[PDB]
């Protein structure tokens, strides 16, 4: 669908002893990716969507990922982030990590399917909501 | 299978603007769950498994979960973890994160199941080796 | 003056390449460190005090911190936070960080005086406060 | 002196309740410019220097930080990083934070000097060693 594309360096601190990318850095980063695809598509920032419309942001509600290969400081990033399916109150964001070996390649670093919905925070109860029908239109 | 628990507080800046725990922290608890089960059921600490064996630790290569409600500063975690199944260079472990309610009741905030490999550092590549018998009893 | 001690265990992941704890993982620990103070102190969580005195926590304004020794995954870090000084929007809050040897010595790993002040958001502005008596009364 | 720019962009997560960035990533980012700076004037990353001459990078032994003012996800943050004083077998790298406001005003956020070294691990063992010549060469 409604493509994406963002680019994140690596830094040594997202690294771990072993030399490569800690992966709760990746979710960080698709966590970045998720807004920013929603962001470049129109949509205002939740600090605004809340006080306009109550809509805090995109909360996770399921992932599948799976991690192809290593990644590790100063390696450059490309993610590439679009929404695979609409549903009622979800969506399920698709993000592919990759990074250019020097011969130009472009290797597959990580993937992953996030199932996310806007959502409303009712006092401390965080809900879900139906998909804006303004929202499925501007990231279409 | 052979279960461990391990709790884990959650800390102002755990949270997002939400007022939640922002989700690439579960990824870092679960992250220590997972190596807290090993150090547990007695392997030694990667630093010492790395001059013996070459093995680094237990990179992950695939991920399943599902963020089932809220968690907030304060909250206090309960983790169990387990291997739900050995397979031939990989391992699915498995993860449950719960809350207390003040009513005693017990909510499952997340789950996930992580498939991971026992790996070594072959100078810059990662690389997968079978499950080392000895560890399998441990954990057993 | 009145000193609150905790406890922080070092994960696999709060170390970098380099095999020891990336320095902005003390950060977050100082800064559990000072809400952990004033809780264990009595005050109320800020999400509370948000609400009945419009207190959204303790934003930090200045910091001078050292570190004289490594840690790495697996120790045990042992942090204590005082009051070092009252003024009058501001409060100077001191941590002392060690970790034990085997030879049950107390390594000072890191020490750091963060000054910070009660605050307030109006709306998008944040705004410092006179330190509340009651709240110097029972962090006393 | 030599100084060297770089931006970044602050995400959601970066934030915390009260809807500003949390400071410890003001930390992770200096840590990045700080090494940045390095890379622009020509050093190679640790991984190499560590091969080459023991170098495992310039661990900080000090700092002394202040916080303007506040911050939050979609600023973007412009840091100036520059060594102000080479010592013995230190050096003191200063770092300016600003944001841009949109009447295209300057905004300092945050400042901080760091002191650092360069450092070799002699096993388990971190030890500073002196400013490489070659190093200060490159960077002057
Ligand atoms: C999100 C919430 C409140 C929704 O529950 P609910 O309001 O009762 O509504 P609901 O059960 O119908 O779920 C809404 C939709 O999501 C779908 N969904 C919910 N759970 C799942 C799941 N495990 N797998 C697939 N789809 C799911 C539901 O089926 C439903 O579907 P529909 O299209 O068929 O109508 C509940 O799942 C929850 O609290 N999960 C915890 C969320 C969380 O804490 N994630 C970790 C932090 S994410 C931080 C973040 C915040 C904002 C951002 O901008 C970015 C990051
Ligand atoms: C891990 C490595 C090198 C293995 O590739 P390989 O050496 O060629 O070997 P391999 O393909 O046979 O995989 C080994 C086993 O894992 C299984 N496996 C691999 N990928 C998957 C997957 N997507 N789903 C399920 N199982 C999988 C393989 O089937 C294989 O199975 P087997 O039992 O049937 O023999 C490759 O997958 C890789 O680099 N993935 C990237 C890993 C990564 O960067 N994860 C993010 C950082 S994790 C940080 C961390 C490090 C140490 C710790 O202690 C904790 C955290
Ligand atoms: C905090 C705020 C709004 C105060 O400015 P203000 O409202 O105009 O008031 P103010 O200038 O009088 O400062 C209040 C007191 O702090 C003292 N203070 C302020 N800056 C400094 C400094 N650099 N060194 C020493 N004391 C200072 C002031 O002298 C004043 O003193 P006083 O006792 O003599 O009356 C302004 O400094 C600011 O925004 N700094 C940025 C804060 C920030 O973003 N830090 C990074 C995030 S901290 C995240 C966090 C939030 C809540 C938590 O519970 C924990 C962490
Ligand atoms: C760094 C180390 C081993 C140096 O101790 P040492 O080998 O006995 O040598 P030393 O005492 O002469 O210190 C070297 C120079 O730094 C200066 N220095 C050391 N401490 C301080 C201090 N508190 N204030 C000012 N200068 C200082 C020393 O005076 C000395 O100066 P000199 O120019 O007059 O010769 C010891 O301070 C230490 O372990 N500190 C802990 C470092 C640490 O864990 N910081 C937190 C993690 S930083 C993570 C990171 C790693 C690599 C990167 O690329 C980036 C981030």
């Amino acid at each position: 669908a409604r493509s994406i594309t963002m680019q994140q360096r690596i830094e040594f601190g997202d690294c771990d002893p072993a030399g490569i990318v800690w992966y709760p850095n990746y979710h960080r980063w698709l966590d970045a990716a998720s807004r920013n695809y929603f962001i470049k598509c129109g949509l205002p920032p939740w600090r605004q969507t809340v006080v306009e419309r109550g809509i805090v942001g995109t909360p996770i509600v399921s992932c599948n990922a799976s991690f192809v290969c290593t990644a590790s400081y100063d390696d450059v990033l490309t993610i590439e982030t679009c929404i695979k399916e609409w549903r009622r109150k979800s969506f399920v964001q698709r993000h592919s990590v990759s990074r250019t070996t020097p011969g130009g390649d472009v290797q597959l670093v990580m993937r992953a399917d996030e199932i996310r919905v806007f959502a409303m925070n009712d006092g401390e109860r965080l809900r879900a909501i139906e998909v804006p029908a303004d929202y499925i239109e501007l990231c279409s």
